C-alpha cells in the first residue's frame, strides 16, 4: 500500500528513499508504483524540449521548462545541455582538440575526481569501428582516452548477469543473479524481469559498488532508471547531482541505456535500422560532455563507456526443439533460448532420470546445435555451476540459434537478435572506453573481463573493493594514477629436497621395468641432473609457491622438475622446456609398460600398479611426457612413478595426442614453450582447489585420488624471434584446465583420428592461469623479470581462438 496523496516539490530525484506508505519521487519510484501523484508534473517535465535556442537566452525563467535558457541556469544547474554553446558563443565539446589530462581539473569544493559510469545494453564491440562515422562523440571519447578493442562478458551473456557483475567483481554463481530468469529452491521462489520478486533482496549477494561507496562514505546517485524517464532526463538528473552543495553531492553516478540492446533483438545487430539507435546515444553522450563542459567538470570526472554484452543474428527457424529428442519432453522444465537449463517439472516424479536426458540429448543429429553438459562438466572457464539456481543439466547452445522445449513455444519472425551464448563468442563482445584525469591518454590496451571493473572503479574513488573476482593490479595499466600494487602472496608450505634414501627392494608396488642396463663420467653428471643442474632450463619463472599447508618434495631431473605431493601421491606441478629444435620419440617397446619406483620417495608416498592393474576403469598417464625426452638415457625418468597420474583411458586419448602432437607443434610455432602439467580436484565444483576430505573417487583398492581435471600452462617469449628459454622481455600464454572424463561424449567426432576432434576440445576449455591458481592453490611466475602488474594481467589473459 502506498498513500500516494504527498508531493513530490522539492523532491525530484531524491537521492535516499523513503518507506512506504509514504509516497516516492526517486529514480525508480514508477517501477514500484509508488510514485507521488504529481511525480510527473514536477519531476517529468517535458516543455519546450531539450535544446536551447537563440530566442530562448537570457529568457524569464519558467520553471514548467525541461530545462533553462535564462542567466541564472549555470547556477542553478538545470540549463540544457547546449545553453552555452547556442547563448555564449562555446564550442561543442566534440568539437574541441583532444587535449591530456595530466591532473584532475575540478572546482574547488571537490574532494576526489567523480566516476560517471555510461552504460549501454547491447553494444557490441564491432559497433565501436562500423559505426564510428556515426558516433562522433563516442569516438572522441575513445581515441583520446583508454580504450579495449573489446571487453568480455561473463556467461551467460545477459543483462541482468553481467549488470550486476559489473556492479560487484562478481562471478554470477557468486553474486547470485545467475539468468535474467531463475528458481531458487530453498527460497522456493523464481525470479522473472517481469514482476516483483525481482526486488526482494535476497537474490542480490555481493557488494555492489554504490554500497561499497556508501559503506566507506562515499556518496553515490542511484544506478538504476524507472524505463520510462527519458534519456535526456537521466543526463540533466545526473548534471543537477553534481551542482548539490559538496556535503551532498555524490561522487559516483550511473547512467543506463536500454539502447542499442532494445533495437537490436528486433532488427540484429546489424541491421540497416540499427544506425539510428546508434546515433541517438551518441548526442547523448554529446549532451553529457556539454553539460560536464558548461560545469567546468568536463576535465575533472572520469567517465566509464561501458556495454553489458553483444548480439547475435538469432531468428525463430533456427530453433532446436527437445520434443524432437525426449520422449518424455512433459516432465521437464527448461529455460529455453541462448541457453538451457533443464530440471524435473515435478519433485514427486520418482522417475526422473538425468543420465537418461543427458544421453537422449547427447551427438543424435549430425548438425546438432547444442551440447548437453551436467553444470560440473562445463568449461571451467565460464565458472557457472557452484550456485543452487544453476540446474544440473545445461545447454550450451551454438551461436545464432535458440532451444526450445516444444514448437508451441516459439509460435504461440518477431526477433533478429539475441545474446546469452558462450561469453568467448566474438559477437557477444562488448566495448570499454576509459576517459579522465584517472585514466591513460590516447592508449589501447588489450582486451579484459568485465570482473575486473568493480576493482578499477574502486580505485578511481579511493575505496577498498569487497572480496571479488577480479586479480586486483591486473588493470593498472590503463590508469594513469591510483594503481593498486600488491606484494605477491607468501609461500605457507615450503618444499622437501629428498635425496636417495630407500632400496629398490623396499617397494612392493607391482611395478616392473626392463631397466637393469649399467662410468663416472656420465654417472656424476646424472647426480647433477637428480640434484638441479638443469633446473633453470626447466623452470624458467622459479617455482610455483604453494599457498596452502602441506607436504610435498621437490624432484629435479634431466628433462623436468616437479614439485610431488606426499598427500596425494602425484605431482601437483610438472615443469619442462622444449626448444624448437626438439626432437619427438616413441616409447620403445621393452619400455611400453615399464613403472620405475623413485628411490626418492618412500614406499607409503608411492602409487603402486597393482591398484592400476585391479581398477577396470582406470589406467595411468605421466605427466612429463616420455616422447620428449632429450636421450634414451634419460627417458627411464620420465616412467618413474613419482611422474605417473590416474587416467581414464577415454582422456588417455586426449592426453596423448596433446604430449605426442601438440607440444612440439607449439614449441615449433612460439620459438620453445615451457610447459607447467599438473592434476586438479574439484568435486564440489567451486572453482577452488579441494580438501582431502573432498575427494570422491580414488583408484580402487588405494588411497590415489582422481582428478577431476588436468592443466597445462604453455609460455614463451611474446617476441617469437627470441627463444622461450632465451627471452628478455614479455611472456605469451596459453592454458588449458580439460575436464578428466571416462568417455568422449562431449566430442561427437571422438571415433574419428585425434587430429579431428582433440584441439576442438582444448580449444573449448582454454583457460587463464589465475583459474588453475584458484583450483591448485599454486602461484605462478614468480621469479621473472618483470612487473608484478604485468605478471598479473598476463595470470588472467585467455586465449580464445575466435578470429579477429
Ligand atoms: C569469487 O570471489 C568470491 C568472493 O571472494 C568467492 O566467494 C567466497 O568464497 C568463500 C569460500 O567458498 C566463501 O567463504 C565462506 O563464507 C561463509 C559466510 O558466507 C556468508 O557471508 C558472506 C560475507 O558477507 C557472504 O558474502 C556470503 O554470501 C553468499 O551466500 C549468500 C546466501 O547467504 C548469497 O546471497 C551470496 O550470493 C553468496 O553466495 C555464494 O557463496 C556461497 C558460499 O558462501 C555459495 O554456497 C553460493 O552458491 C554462492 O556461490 C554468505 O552470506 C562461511 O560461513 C564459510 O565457512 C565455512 O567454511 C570454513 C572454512 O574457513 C569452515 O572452517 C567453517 O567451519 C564453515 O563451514 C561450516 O558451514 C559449512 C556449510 O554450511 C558446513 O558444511 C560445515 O560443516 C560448517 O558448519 C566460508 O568462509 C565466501 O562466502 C564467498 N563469497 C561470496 C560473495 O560468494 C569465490 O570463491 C570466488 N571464486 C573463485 C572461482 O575464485
Ligand atoms: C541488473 C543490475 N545489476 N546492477 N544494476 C544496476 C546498474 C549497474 C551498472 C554498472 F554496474 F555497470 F555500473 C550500470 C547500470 C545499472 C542500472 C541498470 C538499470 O537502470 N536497470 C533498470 C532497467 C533494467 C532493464 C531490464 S529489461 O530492459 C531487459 N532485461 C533483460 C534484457 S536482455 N537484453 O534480453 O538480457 S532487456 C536493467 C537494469 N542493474
Ligand atoms: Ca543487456
Ligand atoms: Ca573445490
Ligand atoms: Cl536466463
Ligand atoms: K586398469
Ligand atoms: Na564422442
Ligand atoms: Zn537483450
Amino acid at each position: 500500500w502506498t498513500a500516494t496523496s504527498g508531493s513530490c516539490k522539492g523532491r525530484c530525484f531524491e537521492l535516499q528513499e523513503v518507506g512506504p506508505p509514504d509516497c516516492r519521487c526517486d529514480n525508480l519510484c514508477k517501477s514500484y508504483s509508488s510514485c507521488c501523484h504529481d511525480f510527473d508534473e514536477l519531476c517529468l517535465k517535458t516543455a519546450r524540449g531539450w535544446e536551447c535556442t537563440k530566442d530562448r537566452c537570457g529568457e524569464v525563467r519558467n520553471e514548467e521548462n525541461a530545462c533553462h535558457c535564462s542567466e541564472d541556469c549555470l547556477s542553478r544547474g538545470d540549463c540544457c545541455t547546449n545553453y552555452q554553446v547556442v547563448c555564449k558563443g562555446e564550442s561543442h565539446w566534440v568539437d574541441d582538440d583532444c587535449e591530456e589530462i595530466k591532473v584532475p581539473e575540478c572546482p574547488a569544493g571537490f574532494v576526489r575526481p567523480p566516476l560517471i559510469i555510461f552504460s549501454v545494453d547491447g553494444f557490441r564491440a564491432s559497433y565501436m569501428k562500423k559505426g564510428s562515422k556515426v558516433m562522433p562523440n563516442i569516438e572522441k571519447l575513445r581515441s583520446c582516452g583508454t580504450h579495449a578493442p573489446y571487453m568480455r562478458p561473463v556467461y551467460p551473456t545477459k543483462t541482468f548477469p553481467n549488470l550486476y557483475t559489473l556492479a560487484t567483481g562478481l562471478y554470477p554463481e557468486s553474486h547470485g543473479i545467475v539468468g535474467n530468469s531463475m528458481y531458487d529452491p530453498v527460497f522456493d521462489a523464481s525470479f522473472h524481469l517481469r514482476g516483483r520478486e525481482k526486488f526482494n533482496h535476497r537474490w542480490w549477494g555481493g557488494q555492489p559498488l554504490w554500497i561499497t561507496a556508501t559503506k566507506q562514505g562515499v556518496r553515490a546517485g542511484t544506478f538504476f532508471w524507472s524505463v520510462s524517464i527519458p534519456h535526456e532526463r537521466r543526463i540533466l538528473t545526473i548534471l543537477q547531482w553534481l551542482s548539490l552543495p559538496d556535503n551532498e553531492r555524490p561522487s559516483v553516478y550511473a547512467f543506463y541505456s536500454e539502447q542499442p540492446d532494445f533495437s537490436g533483438h528486433k532488427y540484429g545487430p546489424f541491421g540497416p535500422e540499427m544506425t539510428n539507435p546508434l546515433r541517438e546515444i551518441d548526442k547523448t553522450v554529446g549532451q553529457l560532455m556539454d553539460g560536464l563542459k558548461q560545469l567546468r567538470l568536463h576535465r575533472c570526472v572520469n567517465v566509464i563507456f561501458v556495454g553489458d554484452h553483444g548480439m547475435e543474428d538469432v531468428t525463430c527457424d533456427r530453433t532446436e526443439f527437445l520434443s524432437n529428442y525426449l520422449t518424455n519432453v512433459d516432465d521437464i522444465t527448461l529455460v529455453p533460448g541462448t541457453l538451457g537449463r533443464i530440471r524435473a517439472k515435478s519433485i514427486n516424479n520418482s522417475k526422473y532420470d538425468p543420465k537418461t536426458i543427458i544421453a537422449a540429448l547427447t551427438c543424435k543429429k549430425p548438425d546438432q546445435h547444442f551440447k548437453p553438459y551436467m553444470k560440473q562438466h562445463l568449461p571451467k572457464r565460464l565458472h557457472y555451476a557452484n550456485n543452487r539456481r544453476i540446474e544440473d543439466i545445461h545447454l550450451l547452445v551454438d551461436r545464432r540459434w535458440h532451444v526450445a522445449r516444444k514448437p508451441l513455444d516459439v509460435y504461440k519472425c518477431f526477433f533478429q537478435g539475441d545474446h546469452g551464448f558462450d561469453n568467448k563468442v566474438n559477437s557477444m563482445q562488448t566495448v570499454f572506453v576509459g576517459y579522465g584525469p584517472t585514466f591513460k591518454y590516447r592508449t589501447k590496451v588489450p582486451p579484459f573481463e568485465n570482473i575486473e571493473l568493480y576493482n578499477v572503479m574502486c580505485d578511481l574513488l579511493g575505496l577498498k573493493p569487497a572480496p571479488n573476482n577480479g586479480t586486483h593490479g591486473s588493470l593498472n595499466h590503463l590508469l594513469r594514477t591510483n594503481t593498486f600494487r600488491p606484494t605477491m602472496p607468501d609461500e605457507v608450505s615450503r618444499p622437501n629436497y629428498p635425496g636417495i634414501m630407500y632400496l629398490q627392494s623396499e617397494f612392493d608396488l607391482g611395478c616392473t621395468c626392463d631397466d637393469k642396463v649399467e662410468n663416472k663420467l656420465e654417472e656424476l653428471n646424472k647426480r647433477l641432473h637428480t640434484k638441479g643442474s638443469t633446473k633453470e632450463r626447466h623452470l624458467l619463472y622459479g617455482r610455483p609457491a604453494v599457498l596452502y599447508r602441506t607436504s610435498y618434495d621437490i624432484l629435479y631431473h634431466t628433462d623436468f622438475e616437479s614439485g610431488y605431493s606426499e598427500i596425494f601421491l602425484m605431482p601437483l606441478w610438472t615443469s619442462y622446456t622444449i626448444s624448437k629444435q626438439a626432437e619427438v620419440s616413441s616409447i620403445p617397446e621393452h619400455l611400453t609398460n615399464c613403472v620405475r619406483p623413485d628411490v626418492r620417495v618412500s614406499p607409503g608416498f608411492s602409487q603402486n600398479c597393482l591398484a592400476y592393474k585391479n581398477d577396470k576403469q582406470m589406467s595411468y598417464g605421466f605427466l612429463f611426457p616420455p616422447y620428449l625426452s632429450s636421450s634414451p638415457e634419460a627417458k627411464y625418468d620420465a616412467f618413474l612413478v613419482t611422474n605417473m597420474v590416474p587416467m581414464y583411458p577415454a582422456f588417455k586419448r586426449v592426453w596423448a595426442y596433446f604430449q605426442r602432437v601438440l607440444v612440439k607443434k607449439y614449441a615449433s610455432e612460439r620459438n620453445g614453450v615451457n610447459v607447467i602439467s599438473g592434476p586438479i580436484f574439484d568435486y564440489n565444483y567451486d572453482g577452488l582447489r579441494d580438501t582431502e576430505d573432498e575427494i570422491k573417487q580414488y583408484v580402487e583398492g588405494s588411497s590415489i585420488p582422481v582428478p577431476t581435471h588436468y592443466y597445462s600452462i604453455i609460455t614463451s617469449c611474446l617476441d617469437f624471434t627470441q627463444p622461450a628459454d632465451k627471452c628478455d622481455g614479455p611472456l605469451s600464454v596459453s592454458s588449458f584446465i580439460l575436464p578428466h572424463r571416462p568417455d568422449n561424449d562431449e566430442s561427437c567426432n571422438s571415433s574419428e583420428d585425434e587430429s579431428k576432434w582433440v584441439e576442438e576440445l582444448m580449444k573449448m576449455h582454454t583457460a587463464r592461469v589465475r583459474d588453475i591458481e584458484h583450483l591448485t592453490g599454486l602461484d605462478f611466475y614468480r621469479k621473472t623479470s618483470r612487473s608484478y602488474s604485468e605478471i598479473l594481467t598476463l595470470k588472467t589473459y585467455l586465449h580464445t581462438y575466435e578470429s579477429e
